[PDB]
DNA sequence: GCGGGGGACAGCGCGTACGTGCGTTTAAGCGGTGCTAGAGCTGTCTACGACCAATTGAGCGGCCTCGGCACCGGATTCCCAAACACA
């Protein structure tokens, strides 16, 4: 399954006001058996894509370096 | 021993400052010349310090006193950490 399923999975799950961060990420996805080692690159693109699709709100911080939240919108 | 909160450490981004490279300029390095100030050595002779015996008073041990400082309690003050006021 690709990566932005995974994520999208990850950020519903652990739904809040906040928003998981990047490490939060790493840790849902790697609890779902998802090697975030080898593929972070991957994640980093996947979840820009999301970003630039809209799919997440960027909360703070730039970039893959913040928190985010599914766009309810 | 325990609760918890702040700091250490991890991850990311970015932007500019440092490394690499190239061409130009500059002055370091080398050699060579010349000059003279001063370092190094020597001889003299003289004032200056070591040595010694005698004198003595300055300093050291021993006693004694009191005041400066330590201590205690009581009152004063000074940050602090919430805490709610209010925009």
């Amino acid at each position: 399954p690709p990566v932005s399923e995974l994520i999208t999975k990850a950020v519903a799950a652990s739904k809040e006001r906040s928003g998981v961060s990047l490490a939060a990420l790493k840790k849902a996805l790697a609890a779902a058996g998802y090697d975030v080692e080898k593929n972070n690159s991957r994640i980093k693109l996947g979840l820009k894509s999301l970003v630039s699709k809209g799919t997440l709100v960027q909360t703070k911080g730039t970039g893959a370096s913040g928190s985010f939240k599914l766009n309810k919108k």
